């Protein structure tokens, strides 16, 4: 379908052209296989959707007894950066466990508690490896926050597309333990900043849990497991690079390209 678009993806070209910047939608049902894309295999930034990765990482280190959900991870004023209630609310106890750390990255983007994981468990080249090894070749983790919230290359990207089947070998791949799979989806059902994006388009009852990540400029994203009552489950990503559109305006394209994908699954996918 190289030389006229599919049908299937105007409605997603039409949000992109009428809001202005570059969206890219990923999605995919997992019991039939059938997908739906615009800009699927182009790269975005990840801002905190990394993070959904990064908890899984150290789930999977605690599966494996290279870490242990109760260790305490010590840590100080000297570490905070922005958007970090929890680890800021918790600094003078000087420690917060695994996985409380886990917990507030997935449910709040807490940004120290981010570094305080990645410290824990080799960096962002840690990460990266882990992803490689679940077989996903693009995504990419580089740098720390918040340096890692802005563009530069393709540094701490990934495509609509792998973060979706990342997402898919994590929550549905038997790689994590039962425990960590479900403390995994539970961080995500519960997570607060992605409340007014993907989830915001789905019909009542269907159930769902995402990992959000913004940048201040230009960058609103989100990714999701979506659970339909009696249906097999799907994965959806959004990710939207849009410099000078308000951080409300990006997120409405979020909600737009979340009602495209619900058209879609209840239609044609």
């Amino acid at each position: 379908h190289h030389h006229h678009h599919a049908a299937e993806e105007s409605p997603l070209a039409e949000i992109e052209r009428r809001s202005g910047g570059r969206l890219g939608v990923f999605a995919i049902d997992t019991g039939s296989g059938r997908t739906l894309g615009h800009r699927a295999d182009e790269r975005f930034l990840m801002c905190s959707t990394f993070k959904g990765l990064l908890a899984a990482q150290i789930l999977a280190r605690v599966d494996s007894g290279s870490e242990r959900l109760d260790r305490l991870v010590h840590y100080t004023e000297k570490d905070l950066i922005f958007t970090s209630p929890v680890t800021k609310a918790n600094v003078a106890q000087g420690a917060m466990s695994i996985e409380a750390l886990c917990r507030a990255v997935l449910v709040e983007s807490d940004n120290t508690a981010a570094i305080l994981l990645m410290r824990s468990a080799g960096g962002p080249a840690a990460l990266t490896r882990f992803v490689r090894g679940l077989g996903d070749t693009v995504t990419r983790s580089d740098r720390y926050e918040p340096d890692s919230n802005r563009y530069h290359g393709v540094l701490d990207t990934t495509t609509p597309k792998a973060i979706a089947a990342t997402a898919q070998r994590l929550l549905l791949g038997d790689v994590l333990s039962a425990g960590s799979r479900a403390r995994l989806e539970r961080g995500m059902t519960d997570c607060k900043p992605g409340l007014n994006r993907i989830r915001a388009a789905l019909p009542a009852g269907w159930l769902a849990a995402d990992r959000p990540g913004t940048s201040v400029d230009r960058e609103t994203n989100d990714y999701a497991l979506v659970r339909p009552p009696g249906r097999a489950p799907l994965l959806v990503a959004v990710y939207y690079d849009a410099p000078g559109v308000s951080m409300d305006a990006r997120e409405a394209v979020l909600r737009e390209a979340g009602s495209a994908f619900v058209q879609w699954a209840t239609n044609a996918g």
